């Protein structure tokens, strides 16, 4: 019934259904649905905007009225004009179809309706109205169907089918509204003058994405000035604008804490992730609505390549017949359904980065609502329930757990979209294929569990790996803090071929079988999608009678990729729902936790009268530790007052009740009966300091307004004068983790000075007086903390035991077993000598998860996601910053790198893509004649045949990746891997001894441990997956090309806007990425801060102040990582663009090669074929050029290092010395001098002196005198800058530093000690027997506590830095040391050791007993050990001032010697 009555509205011969037979819509849908809809869309919403606009206020922003408004009105009245006037066109036959009139009415009044709008919008809106756009966007898109459709109908049967006039009038309504829609959307408003003159922005400029229409906003062309931006110079925080109108933490923060509040009061059964979802979860509703129309429109996409195909085989059957009454098959349907790829193709891109749009929001929200919720659940957080977890599980909760929060979005929309993809994909192939696609299933559900274990086995391979990169960079640190010791000992060597052990046959082994098995897995993804199609064809030939024709054939290969790849991805969404779920669970029971009692103790406003009670204990109160387990009373029964004024102290024996006491006050405590309260502001400090990460005047400061008066008198007041002198930048001095690490008296001073700077009214000191000296404590006592300091008119309770600072208090509590026992003034206990107070005190990394299903690339994309690696962060870019953007790549890098890599072996490697590609396009060319024979014949001939050989070129294309792979790792990158590491160490180790000093120790550590292991894993990977893509879009092209060679002339411009996005990207992208990097880790820094420090900033009452803080870094953070995002979707629209139109050039010129006759349905098969899956490819080569020129700047760096330049050679060919020199010990100075660095003053200066053999030397002089340069230029560690030294009539600067230094003994400075065995210690060469080691220990009165360390013995291990061995023990190791070396010279390092003289003295016996035969030079420190020796160097300002025995020196009363020992104290008379 129902359809008749649709047949009497529209009465024209097409009918109103929606395709005609000449491929476009009829132009009774195009009436009746595409403009009517359109006309009922602008009537619903344009006036429900009307009336939403003509609320707001006037006046908010004022726009001037220039050509823009007045052209969109002038236009749209013009429109109006042609809409009436083509009404009039309506002949009488056309009039009786309801359609066209009722199309042209509500089109009348939806142009008025619009005609308001743009009135109402250019004063009241700042953006152009979505209502508008999408309205003219749909006009103009009806309008041109209208036009295309008469323009077919007058081609093929020679009538305009509504009349010329008709014609004419619809091609200027198509004018029409294509100039209103650009005018809508392209200009920008111009502001009226007044808005400048009010205008005051200074500060990081408003973002873009506020201010971009609804087409901007699809596009992502707002982003397009910020890429600009950062291509034209390099990116710093400044240059970033600011965030959206809601991505602020504080609103998020309140929208979360509201919902989960109402969830715990609510229900008995809380869940956060409900909150979450009931705050955060609408935005992934639209996203999974996109999801659902990308999956769609992806699977429209095979059924539109099969349709083309049968036209294609229609179209040249019937011209066949005639070369050889119904509708001759026209053309027209071929460029309309080549459009219509097109379309789809847009479409899906357009709604599939709304869908990341959206996913991403959520993620960036939970993220941020997160990590605030967490700092301010920290802060009220109970001290016990603090106490305990470590602060490095909480901060990892609030740095591993968010990050996986926020993952999870992205995998999120995957379970559900995941199935409905597959579901689809095999009700499509069993439309064509029938009962035979289910072998296909079944090949990729067996191969499932497989890839499963080959991740397994790759994980651990990768955890095995970590673990050998720990190792060796143990190693290195081992050797590069001890490089001194090496050098001097010239140790270098052994301990080099220790670390090669340790690099080749360990960590290389282990990098060779993760290359195999990465290998097996590339074959694995290769051959699988092949296998399915080969199956498939495999069991339709033999059983089924149709023919495997072409239609049937390459839409097939198209759809098994979309069936495979969701597929293949559904394991990594289960997985990381599971990580989701234990981090739920955690972050629950973070949230959960016991919290503070918010009533303790009362906080009131200040007392003003001296003497009147501001702490008050009271009604006998009680307090408690903990109420889990069970109730731990603290305090029982306490009565207390404090008073304004008068200093009144707690005294106690440790753990007796001091700490509790004092947490009361703060509100620690958890109180049971009885009442506390506190007056007006507190200022608490803590027993054990906490400084902050900074300056030493924001320590002081600490949020309050600096007062410079106060703050000087402060340091005055709190004896910091004398240490701020000394420091650096004086009080601008960094510290904590950064910078300087102040002693504990230092840091216990400055948390006093913090205290007396914030003028709190009362004060709260929790025993500072402890770390400090009693003469400083005295200074404290006198100028703060007393009756006539500073403080004298605070209210001040001091917990101590110190009777000085006791001896002053003005009332005094002893306070034991949880009681106050006793209580009183000074006097009061003082005058019972029996009372106990009286006796006990006098007498007692990165993952840019960004991957969208059914694509091998977002396979690759998924797999490496769920393998993960590592890939850590980069340290001091900001240096190379002053160059500011030249921009121009440093090949030779990739050169150097290359030649690292054996070149020829690369050259294989690339042969081996190319021809794995040309084997697969090759099987695919075989595949098209085989699929034409079958259509000649309509059936199968010779399925064998064709099959064989198909199923051989698949396994050749198998076979050939596999090839490449393993030349890749176990040749090329293991190999490059294994050269540069080794240049690098000969490189290092060889430096001077400048080059240690200078540059940190951390940088060093930096590039030896995670620049190689970035060399190692991580840039071979990239540069594969750039090459093999690379590869694959040459041969797409060239595919393509052979088709139809007019594509030349659309790829090359394609190609050039491709350089110019992928240019743009890779610079902003790179820069973006830094700047999220750098603004990431002080959010969990401050966090660390703050865990160590609640006390103190609930003490202070400091927590908004510190919550606004955290509240500022993360958005902070967001400001950045917000770019860093939608720069991926700006390019990748742009590049899925590029692909949609070469889809579209390559079915066009396809169908233009129909029209000439010589195309068979395979050629577009092929063709069409490779075009659909360009998309992916062609971003991800873009997304791997950034990951190339990210990590090859490792190279860079590495070959920074190997180009140190290197000390003097080890050995001399021509003037190596003898075995027994030296012989006797003989040295002689010849007009010596000689400079640390070419940047400083001679540091000795003019030494000329005779040492004679076996006699023992002392040097001495005052600071600056030069002591220490002796020992680093008789070891050459310095070279001579004049003159030279000779030993054993030997010159030393002709000698090789190898046999120099390995025949001279020497007791360093500092003694070090490498993480070992104690043989190894003593003789890592392994050059002396067990025996002399023993007695080398036993001189050294070691040998009995190494004996008892194990059962080792010599074998016993020494922990890393000496940890399990004593500084005595230390320096009698580096005596034995010295005491192997057979060598006739000995120096004796002392210029800076004080630590004890037990050892001493058994160095002294070593000295005389052991090396008694040794020429021995002392540099001396302690003076007072020299008197035993011959001959005394006595170096003034690098000069030897005079070279005399001990007793001509001190017979001389005005000889320099003589001043010495009189300032020592040693010799006054």
């Amino acid at each position: 019934n129902l359809v008749s009555w649709a047949c009497k509205l529209c009465r024209s011969p097409e009918g109103f259904g929606p395709i005609s037979f000449y491929g476009d819509f009829t132009q009774c849908f195009i009436d009746g649905v595409i403009l009517n809809l359109s006309a009922i869309f602008m009537i619903t919403f344009g006036i429900r905007d009307l009336v939403n606009l003509c609320k707001k206020k006037h006046s908010g922003i004022k726009y001037r009225r220039n050509w823009i408004i007045v052209s969109r009105m002038a236009l749209v009245l013009l429109e109006i004009a042609f809409v009436s006037l083509a009404s009039l066109n309506i002949s009488k036959e056309e009039a009786e179809n309801f359609t066209i009139v009722s199309q042209y009415a509500s089109t009348m009044l939806s142009l008025f309706v619009a005609l308001a709008l743009h009135w109402i919008e250019y004063d009241r809106s700042v953006v152009a109205n979505t209502v508008l756009l999408f309205y003219w966007l749909f006009e103009t898109f009806g309008n041109f169907a209208k036009l295309i459709n008469i323009l077919i109908r007058h081609t093929y049967e020679g009538i305009w089918y509504s009349g010329q006039t008709g014609f004419i009038l619809t091609l200027f309504q198509v004018i029409t509204c294509a100039s209103i829609l650009l005018l809508e959307a392209l200009p920008k408003k111009p502001l009226m003058p007044h808005q400048h003159i009010h205008q005051t922005l200074t500060r990081r400029k408003p973002n873009p994405y506020d201010s971009a229409n609804i087409f901007s906003r699809i596009t992502f062309s707002w982003m397009s000035g910020l890429m600009k931006t950062g291509y034209e110079k390099y990116l710093v925080e400044a240059d970033l604008y600011k965030l959206p109108r809601n991505f602020s933490s504080e609103e998020l923060s309140q929208k979360l804490e509201k919902n989960w509040e109402n969830e715990l009061k609510q229900k008995s059964n809380p869940s956060l992730s409900w909150a979450i979802c009931r705050t955060f979860g609408s935005k992934m509703l639209l996203a999974a609505f996109f999801k659902a129309i990308h999956d769609v429109l992806a699977f429209t996409q095979p059924q539109l390549l099969r349709i083309l195909i049968k036209f294609v085989t229609d179209y040249n059957s019937e011209r066949q017949d005639d070369h050889s009454h119904p509708q001759k098959l026209p053309i027209v349907r071929g460029f309309l359904i080549a459009f219509a790829m097109f379309l789809v193709g847009f479409t899906q891109t357009s709604v599939l980065h709304q869908y990341f749009l959206n996913v991403f929001n959520t993620g960036m929200y939970i993220k941020s609502a997160l990590t605030a919720l967490i700092y301010q659940k920290s802060l009220v957080l109970s001290n016990e329930a603090s106490g305990l977890s470590s602060t490095g599980d909480i901060v990892n909760l609030m740095s591993v757990d968010v990050q996986k929060l926020q993952d999870l979005t992205q995998w999120l929309n995957l379970i559900w979209s995941g199935p409905f993809q597959i579901i689809i994909c095999l009700y499509s192939l069993y439309k064509l294929l029938g009962n035979s696609m289910w072998v296909g299933v079944i090949i990729l559900v067996i191969m499932m569990p497989l890839n499963s274990f080959l991740m397994r086995i790759q994980k651990k391979l990768q955890k095995s790996q970590m673990k050998y990169k720990d190792e060796r960079t143990r190693v290195i640190s081992e050797i590069l803090n001890n490089i001194k010791s090496l050098k001097l000992y010239a140790w270098e060597k052994p301990y080099r071929e220790k670390l090669e052990e340790v690099r080749n046959n360990k960590e290389l082994k282990n990098l060779t079988k993760l290359g195999c098995y990465m290998a097996v897995t590339s074959f694995q993804f290769n051959i699988v999608p092949f296998l399915v199609s080969c199956c498939t064809f495999a069991v339709f030939v033999y059983t089924e009678d149709r023919a495997l024709t072409t239609d049937l054939v390459f839409p097939a290969l198209t759809l098994f990729n979309l069936l495979s790849f969701p597929l293949m991805i559904i394991p990594m969404v289960l997985n990381s729902f599971i990580e989701a779920s234990v981090s739920i669970g955690r972050l629950f029971t973070f949230f959960t936790n016991e919290e503070l009692q918010p009533d303790s103790v009362q906080r009131l406003p200040k007392v003003k009268n001296i003497g009147d009670v501001a702490i008050n204990i009271g009604d006998d109160a009680t307090f408690l530790w903990q109420r889990k387990p069970e109730y731990k009373v603290a305090l029982k029964n306490i009565n207390f007052q404090a008073k304004k004024g008068n200093l009144t102290c707690i005294v106690g024996k440790v753990g007796s009740g001091k700490t509790a006491l004092l947490s009361c006050m703060l509100g620690d405590l958890f109180r049971v009966k009885g009442f506390a309260t506190v007056h007006g502001s507190v200022a608490y400090v803590s027993q054990v300091p906490w400084i902050m990460n900074g300056t030493v005047k924001e320590n002081i400061l600490f949020g309050h307004r600096y007062d410079a008066e106060f703050y000087e008198k402060t340091i005055k007041a709190c004896a910091l004068t004398i240490d701020l002198a000394i420091l650096m930048d004086g009080d601008k001095t960094l510290v904590g983790e950064k910078g300087i690490s102040l002693s504990g008296g230092q840091k216990a001073r400055l948390s006093l000075a913090r205290a007396v700077y914030a003028r709190a009214d009362t004060y709260l000191l929790d025993d500072p007086l402890a770390a400090v000296d009693e003469h400083v404590a005295r200074h404290l006592i006198e100028h703060v903390l007393g009756p006539n300091g500073l403080l004298h008119t605070k209210t001040k309770v001091l917990a101590t035991n110190k009777v000085s600072a006791l001896s002053i208090a003005d009332s005094i509590a002893l306070l034991d077993n949880g009681e106050i026992t006793q209580q009183g003034t000074y006097d009061e206990i003082t005058k019972d000598a029996d009372s106990p107070l009286w006796k006990l005190l006098n007498n007692y990394k990165l993952n840019d998860l960004d991957f969208g299903n059914s694509d091998a690339i977002s396979l690759r994309r998924a797999s490496d996601a769920t393998l993960g690696s590592i890939d850590f962060g980069d340290d001091e870019n900001i240096a190379k910053r002053e160059h500011r953007e030249q921009g121009k790549v440093k090949w030779n890098i990739y050169l150097e790198y290359a030649k690292a890599c054996n070149p020829k072996s690369v050259c294989v490697f690339i042969l081996f893509i190319v021809i794995s590609m040309f084997l697969s396009v090759m099987g695919n060319v075989w595949l098209k004649h085989w699929s034409e024979v079958n259509s000649r014949y309509g059936s199968n001939p010779n399925a064998a045949r064709y099959l064989a050989i198909y199923f051989a070129l698949g396994i050749g294309s198998a076979l050939a990746t596999l090839i490449q792979t393993i030349v890749l790792w176990v040749f090329c990158t293991i190999h490059a891997s294994k050269y540069l590491h080794n240049l690098m160490t000969n490189s290092v180790l060889r430096a001077p001894m400048t080059f240690f000093e200078t540059t940190p120790i951390g940088r060093i550590l930096n590039r030896f441990s995670n620049d190689i292991y970035k060399v190692d894993a991580l840039l071979g990977r990239t540069f594969s997956q750039f090459f093999v893509n690379a590869v694959k879009v040459t041969f797409t092209i060239t595919v393509i090309c052979a088709t139809t060679w007019q594509f030349i002339f659309i790829i090359i411009p394609l190609s050039v806007f491709y350089i110019y996005y992928q240019q743009y990207y890779l610079r902003t992208s790179r820069e973006l990425r830094r700047l999220d990097s750098i603004t990431r880790s002080p959010i969990y820094s401050h966090f660390q801060e703050t865990l160590g420090g609640l006390a103190t900033v609930r003490g202070y009452s400091q927590q908004k102040r510190f919550s606004h803080i955290n509240q500022c870094r993360i958005d902070n953070n967001m400001s950045a990582f917000y770019p860093s995002i939608n720069a991926n979707r700006w390019l990748a629209y742009r590049l899925e663009l590029i692909g949609s139109i070469i889809i579209l050039g390559a079915a066009t010129l396809s169908v233009f090669r129909l029209k000439q006759g010589t195309l068979t349905a395979g050629m577009v098969g092929l063709s069409l074929s490779y075009a659909l899956q360009i998309t992916q490819t062609l971003n991800w080569i873009v997304r791997m050029t950034v990951e190339v020129e990210t990590n090859i700047v490792s190279v860079e760096r590495i070959k920074e290092y190997a180009d140190l330049k290197s000390e003097a050679p080890l050995i001399v060919e021509g003037h190596r010395p003898p075995k027994e020199w030296p012989s006797q010990g003989d040295i002689k100075f010849n007009n010596y001098s000689t400079r640390y660095r070419p940047e400083l003053d001679l540091v000795l200066k003019h030494i000329n002196i005779h040492i004679k053999p076996n006699e023992k030397v002392g040097i001495v002089g005052r600071t600056g005198a030069g002591k220490s340069s002796l020992t680093l230029a008789l070891f050459r560690m310095i070279e001579a800058s004049e003159g030279n030294i000779v030993i054993d009539n030997i010159a030393i600067n002709e000698i090789g530093l190898y046999d120099l230094r390995h025949k001279l003994s020497i007791i360093p400075q500092d003694s070090q000690v490498f993480e070992g065995t104690v043989r190894e210690n003593i003789d890592p060469i392994n050059q002396y027997t067990d025996e002399a080691i023993w007695r080398a220990l036993e001189l050294s009165h070691l040998k009995e506590h190494v004996l008892s360390m194990s059962n080792d013995g010599l074998d016993a291990q020494l922990t890393e830095g000496g940890g399990n061995l004593s500084v005595g023990q230390r320096q009698l190791l580096c005596l034995a040391r010295a005491m192997l070396v057979p060598s006739k010279i000995l120096v004796l390092d002392q210029a800076t050791a004080a630590v004890d003289v037990e050892t001493d003295k058994v160095v002294q016996e070593t000295i005389r007993t052991a090396f008694k035969d040794r020429t021995i030079l002392t540099i001396a420190h302690r003076l007072n050990t020299i008197m035993d020796s011959d001959r005394i160097i006595v170096l003034d300002n690098g000069k030897v001032a005079e070279f005399d025995s001990p007793g001509q020196l001190l017979s001389d009363n005005k000889s320099l010697f003589y001043s010495l020992c009189m300032e020592a104290g040693l010799v006054n008379e």
